[PDB]
């Protein structure tokens, strides 16, 4: 039961996992090793002992010690390296796959064992593809190396039973089928790896993101008053204002009714939110809407604040920044949004979301349930994916991003919003999560040192040393209470810590067994953190020098450790996360449009919808609201002078193309004469080998008589 909960699950259906010989142990690592050097690309031999030694160990660590692949690369990465710099260095990709190959090798090898105990369309075909789709794209493996979502794409149709492949085998000069599909499936599988690979990368991307700052020079935790346009109707649909204090509690919802563009009274408008800043005093104001209106309604607020002299203590402006609103979105139609507000509005709850997501994307990611998460729009081609593999790669993301940033008990015991991201703590789980914050309620105390932990019995050896480094206590404020605690600093190396800062204090060869003899080790970092000199006493030590003693004489290898205990000896639990980021430029219009870069881009034929006119210039529309500017000389206007009235009529639909895209001022040019409107956007290859001239000249007679047929 002392097992971490994902490897339990996971180890849930082999059986006799554990009982491997030596020469089976051996196998499995050259081959492992063999595996991923594949991806490492060595030369040569390149010494590759050492490299099968790293996976020796890794192996070691993951199917003797249980550890999790966090644990190992935070408190253990110095033995899955090269002693020397820029060797070698196992990612957490490859920790990942290092386990799920271990997982596959002892289950293909428990088989092997056991025994001593080009594309074809169908009648469907020509039908789903009709020319002009991304669909329109001597297939070999060599290929599905560089683009293997293509192989997906193929069985996909086949699943659905529009084209089927039949294996590359012309060189021919039931046997070949029932030999080639187990490397089909081989290939799907692959294929499916491949890609599971850079979804979860990207989602990794989205969560590696720090809390906002609005100060930069003096960052603390800023006073954020979310507002949104709304269905973008002025001068109606009241603009709403949310406001939520440092701890992140709702405070106050707000409503402004009055029109921002009322051109007759824009005092009005400017004068109530202006009121609204003067109640909350907010240090930061967060934006998003549904349509290209937010643009014209950020626009207006930033004047206004400029025109105010709105500025915070530092005399800076009060910044305001578009936040990505996804979650934002599916959080409204949250039933815990329900149940967490009664009566609330959705573009209160809307507001709120994007407040919450200023503050941590983390924590807001992690609350998503699984269907929603499921469904997030992550990577144009994650439906490809089953759902155990998406579920796997979303699981491994959070692992690493929620293990790099330490979780506090004392605020999950009672913040579930906070809490709820436990269950992706380093060695816990479902199972585990419930049952640890059920202890701790029961506990009806903070815990005072994380040997608490272990002396309750609330935790078990293995679990705690895969997971204790994470948890951490605030520091405040008697003799129970410790420095350490307050630092991600795994226990074993507590000890380590203390001679280190000793050392460090200059303290008498002779007091530092006086003191461990006294059991007074603690004295130490509580002088270190007493004393003014910590930078030029601390820096001064040499790393490297320390590390080499400790590993001659102990045996151990820990100089990434030490590296970490001196590192955070400075300043407890600095932020390791990188910086925000706010939305800029393209996906701003991406975001706020909705029109997809297959279909609104730099010279795209699109149908537009002619609105308004002006005195020379002439206005479009889009099927997302979308504002086009055409000069009279690009519809024959201009070049003799006069107005353009004469030539078109309101109402009708008019082709037009697009000539430039303004991204960030949501505008763009364009063309409407039938020179310009009148053309191949989208080609795939078409060398004749690569692809089938025969089948696209004989298909141009089916094409043109079946209008007739």
């Amino acid at each position: 039961t002392d097992i971490p909960e994902r490897y339990q699950e996971l180890r849930a259906g082999i059986t006799d996992y554990g009982n491997m010989s030596s020469e089976d142990q051996e196998l499995e690592r050259n081959w492992i090793a063999e595996k991923i050097s594949v991806d490492k690309n060595f030369d040569a031999n390149y010494d590759l002992t050492e490299f099968k030694e790293a996976i020796g160990n890794a192996i070691k660590f993951i199917t003797k010690e249980n550890l999790e692949v966090p644990f190992i690369y935070a408190y253990r990465r110095n033995y899955i390296s090269s002693r020397e710099k820029d060797g070698f260095l196992l990612t957490e990709d490859d920790l990942w796959d290092i386990v799920s190959l271990d997982i596959e090798f002892h289950s293909l090898v428990n088989k092997k064992d056991y025994v001593q105990r080009d594309v074809v369309l169908t009648a469907k075909g020509k039908k789903e593809i009709q020319k002009g789709s991304l669909y329109e794209d001597n297939r070999t493996p060599m290929h599905f190396r560089r683009d293997p979502d293509v192989f997906l794409k193929m069985v996909e149709a086949e699943s659905l039973n529009l084209l089927s492949v039949k294996l590359h085998m012309s060189s021919q000069a039931k046997i070949f089928q029932d030999i080639s599909q187990e490397v089909k499936d081989n290939l799907t599988k692959n294929c499916q790896k491949l890609v599971a690979k850079t979804v979860r990368h990207k989602f990794m991307t989205k969560l590696d993101q720090a809390p906002f700052i609005p100060n930069v020079r003096d960052p603390k935790i800023p006073k954020i008053l979310s507002l949104t346009c709304g269905q973008g109707r002025f001068g109606a649909d009241a603009i709403i204002a949310v406001y939520v204090n440092r701890k992140g509690d709702f405070i106050r919802d707000y409503k402004i009714v009055d029109n921002p563009f009322d051109k007759t009274n824009p005092e009005k408008f400017e004068d109530t939110l202006d009121n609204i800043i003067q109640s909350c005093q907010p240090n930061a104001i967060g934006i998003n809407g549904p349509n290209p209106k937010t643009q014209k309604f950020y626009k207006r607020l930033q004047e206004v604040l400029h025109k105010k002299q709105i500025v915070d203590s530092r005399g800076h402006t009060i910044p305001i920044i578009y936040v990505e609103d996804e979650v934002a979105i599916r959080y409204q139609n949250s039933e815990r949004a329900a149940q967490e507000f009664p009566n609330k509005p959705p573009l209160v709850k809307y507001c709120i979301a994007l407040a919450r997501y200023m503050h941590s994307p983390l924590l807001e990611y992690a609350n998503l349930t699984s269907e929603e998460v499921r469904s997030l729009s992550i990577h144009p081609h994650q439906n490809l994916l089953s759902s155990e593999q998406l579920s796997w790669a979303l699981e491994t993301a959070f692992v690493d991003i929620v293990n790099l940033v330490s979780v506090e008990v004392n605020k999950a015991t009672d913040n579930n919003y906070y809490a709820s991201a436990l269950k992706y703590i380093s060695g816990f789980g479902k199972r585990k999560a419930i049952d640890f914050l059920q202890s701790l309620q029961r506990l009806n105390e903070p815990l005072l040192a994380r040997q608490q932990l272990i002396t309750h019995n609330i935790l078990h050896k293995t679990i705690f040393m895969n997971s204790a480094g994470f948890l951490y206590i605030s520091w405040n404020e008697d003799l129970e209470h410790d420095q350490l605690d307050s630092t991600r600093i795994h226990p074993e190396d507590y000890h380590l810590a203390t001679k280190v800062a000793a050392d460090a204090l200059e303290y008498d060869p002779d007091t530092i067994a006086e003191k461990e003899e006294q059991g007074t080790m603690s004295e130490f970092i509580e002088l270190l953190r007493e004393d003014p000199d910590r930078r030029a006493k601390l820096e001064s030590l040499n790393l490297e020098s320390y590390a080499e003693e400790l590993e001659k004489n102990t045996g151990l290898r820990k100089l990434n450790n030490l590296n970490t205990i001196v590192l955070e000896l400075l300043d407890g639990f600095e932020e390791l996360r990188n910086d925000f980021h706010p939305l800029q430029g393209d996906e701003i219009f991406q975001s706020l449009t909705g029109e997809s870069e297959k279909t609104f881009f730099k010279g795209s034929i699109i149908p537009v919808r002619v609105e308004r006119f002006w005195h020379n210039d002439i206005i479009c529309t889009t099927n997302s609201e979308v504002e086009c500017v055409v000069n009279a000389q690009r519809h024959a206007g201009a070049q003799l002078r006069r107005p353009a009235n004469e030539i078109y009529e309101i109402g009708k639909t008019y082709p037009a193309k697009v000539i430039y895209i303004d991204y960030a001022n949501i505008t763009a040019e364009v063309s409407l004469l039938d020179h310009d409107v009148k053309y191949v956007p989208i080609s795939y290859s078409k060398d004749p080998s690569i692809w089938d001239l025969k089948q696209e000249l004989e298909d141009a007679e089916e094409e043109r008589k079946l209008m007739m047929a």
